[PDB]
């Protein structure tokens, strides 16, 4: 507790509902304080919280929804 | 069609938030949500054309109690 602050941006495949579905994943995952989507094609999902390991999110992701790189951390 | 923010009281109880984050993130229109208030029972959603009216009822069936606090 609060566990280590992050805002974390990922790129993720999701062209098809396929955001939605991202956004969705995203947003569900433990210690998650903000989602937003980014860029101009909105290809890519800022988030920010708490004791994130972006390690599981991407893996989630890339399981669950399509390809997923982290672009920056800090 | 400009840019919307909405926040919503959800009751915290069933998590809870986890499932009431998913469902608002993946709605029509939404750019961003974000857990707001001291008490982090608050979701702040950003976008473009979202339906404030199917939103809160969405929530209320799935999620539970949900009362719009403020449209901008």
């Amino acid at each position: 507790g609060p566990g280590l602050k992050q805002k974390i941006v990922i790129k993720v495949a999701m062209e098809g509902n396929c955001r939605s579905k991202a956004m969705a994943l995203v947003a569900s995952t433990g210690g998650v304080d903000s989602v937003a989507l980014v860029g101009d094609l909105r290809d890519k999902i800022e988030v920010v919280g708490y004791g994130i390991d972006p390690i599981k999110l991407i893996s989630a992701l890339r399981k669950k929804v399509g390809d997923a790189e982290l672009l920056q951390v800090s």
